[PDB]
């Protein structure tokens, strides 16, 4: 006894025709998001961004980032083409608890309370003496209907927050009146989803940034798509421009999507068990909870480190993915940080070399599936935009950039390494050299740049 390993060696396995099945579905939910709907599971918002930052930008110009517990505030100077971003600042604010759970004009008081009592703290920053008027954009990650590029209405509190107030008024009126009794002037440019604002700043860096990808805590996509059409807004009469679309893919759903067990297990006990589907699949927030649990089975029917039932292993939550992350990085002959990391997340006295390399093995498949199931949805969008094939002749010049960002590719190398592997791979040798996987650092945060293109 016994390889319990080649069952999930099988039930998570993405072979490149799996992969090109989703990426179909994936475009086809894409189609049923612009419709739309009726039941479309990709509700593919407008975000009433149809101009990008370009880079030629000047001036001061500020962001705020509401985004869970914590909010922060971001300043930048731009300086045009040549110097672009020449100073950028930003604080952190943590709200306390009594403050997510009170009243609306409570909440909204403190927030830009806070931001006023940052914005006469400059320096070195600086815009068109005096008396101009800041301008600042709002990332809010609540859920929104947008009903235009600086205005939407909360559809309902979420992740910590019952507040009796907002929930549909404009949330970003909610914000205007409260600074003014601070009192502060400041025009909000821009309301924003995290998603939306990572491709504005990879946009303002590269022009060919075409979409954006989060593979953070939890996974998003925003991407340009032409406006002639998104039916539900044109094609009748047209338009001609872009669109950007928020996608919402986390709650993307196939049959053909390789979930097992554990997968349905770990939804089994989710606080929405339905819903965010593939999300619960590639983000952070769970790859080290489905590592946990195919350990499990491995510690309570098979087992993994002698002939005994783990402590603490029997827990939710409790293996992080920034702790799977440490223990898949192990280059030791002895794999001793993996096992001495056994020893302090759960703990386990010694762990052999069998039970520490079939768990490297283990973190090696939960990771890349996520890698591989994530440059499916990747490789979606790069076909509902026609970038996944060559053309008669050019390259297509126009090249394609996908901006990403996200704690998960930006700190777990075989992730980010195996997701641009498997993207060229479903892309031909050809098209591969086309499209570019390009890191974009903070979206929630800017947000301001995509207010520095809106006036």
């Amino acid at each position: 006894a016994a390889a319990v390993i080649e069952e999930v060696e099988q039930r998570f396995s993405t072979p490149t025709a799996l992969l090109r099945g989703i990426a179909d579905a994936m475009v086809e939910e894409m189609e049923r998001g612009l419709r739309a709907d009726p039941h479309a599971p990709l509700k593919m918002l407008i975000s009433y961004v149809d101009n990008l930052p370009t880079g030629d930008e000047h001036g001061l110009f500020y962001a705020l980032d509401l985004g869970g517990t914590n909010f922060r505030v971001i300043r930048v100077q731009l300086g045009g083409r040549e110097k672009r971003v020449v100073s950028q600042q930003y604080e952190e604010v943590a709200i306390p608890p009594h403050l997510m759970v009170g009243t609306s004009m409570e909440l909204f008081d403190f927030i830009a309370a806070e931001l006023e009592s940052f914005v006469k703290t400059e320096g070195e920053d600086f815009h068109l003496p005096e008396g101009r008027q800041r301008e600042l954009g709002f990332t809010f990650s609540f859920p929104v209907h947008q009903t235009s590029i600086s205005s939407g209405t909360l559809i309902k509190w979420t992740k910590g927050f019952s507040i009796n107030g907002t929930v549909g008024e404009d949330v970003v009126a909610e914000l205007s009146r409260a600074m003014e009794r601070q009192g502060l002037d400041m025009k909000v440019t821009a309301l924003v989803n995290d998603t939306v604002g990572t491709l504005a700043g990879g946009r303002y860096v590269d022009n060919d940034v075409a979409a954006a990808v989060i593979l953070g805590t939890g996974t998003n996509a925003a991407y340009v798509e032409h406006a002639n059409a998104i039916p539900k807004w044109t094609g009748l009469l047209p338009r001609s421009g872009n669109m950007v679309i928020n996608m919402e893919w986390g709650n993307f759903k196939s049959e053909r999507l390789p979930r097992s067990d554990y997968d349905n297990a770990l939804d089994f006990e989710s606080l929405n068990p339905g819903e965010q589907i593939y999300e619960k699949m590639i983000s952070g927030m769970y790859l080290g909870e489905i590592v946990r649990r195919i350990l499990l089975k491995l510690a309570h029917d098979a087992s993994l480190f002698g002939d005994v039932v783990p402590t603490k292993l029997e827990q939710r939550f409790i293996l992080r993915t920034p702790d799977m992350s440490a223990m898949h990085h192990d280059t030791s002959h002895d794999l001793k940080h993996l096992g001495a990391k056994l020893k302090d997340i759960l703990g386990v006295a010694d762990t052999s070399l069998e039970a520490r390399y079939i768990t490297l093995h283990v973190c090696d498949l939960v990771a890349e599936r996520g890698a591989r199931l994530a440059a499916a949805g990747i490789y979606g969008i790069l076909k509902k935009l026609g970038r996944d094939r060559v053309p008669s002749d050019g390259s297509q010049k126009q090249r394609t950039v996908i901006a990403l960002d996200g704690g998960l590719y930006e700190h777990y190398k075989k992730f980010r390494t195996c997701l641009e592997a498997t993207l060229a791979d479903l892309l031909g040798e050809e098209a591969a050299s086309s499209v570019v996987v390009k890191l974009a650092n903070d979206g929630s945060g800017i947000g301001a740049a995509l207010l520095a293109a809106s006036h």
